[PDB]
DNA sequence: GATATTAATATC
DNA sequence: GATATTAATATC
């Protein structure tokens, strides 16, 4: 029953609405300790993290 | 919240 | 065109 303010998207988790707000604003709180790439979700940062590790 | 999934994008 | 990466989001 969560909704969004900048656009009209309903969300499931409240954390989901928070990350999607980050999708509007540009807050990418997860910093790659190797390269400087920053990410919205921790999972996306782990995704990228796999890249240099191999 | 973590993870998996799809669509979109950068790299070649 | 193929492939790797990313961005956003459904699913658990
Ligand atoms: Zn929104
Ligand atoms: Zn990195």
């Amino acid at each position: 029953q969560h909704c969004c303010t900048r656009c009209g998207k309903n969300f499931s988790s409240a954390s989901a609405l928070q990350i999607h707000e980050r999708t509007h604003t540009g807050e990418k709180p997860f910093v790659c300790n190797i390269c400087g790439r920053a990410f919205t979700t921790k999972g996306n940062l782990k995704v990228h993290y796999m890249t240099h590790g191999a």
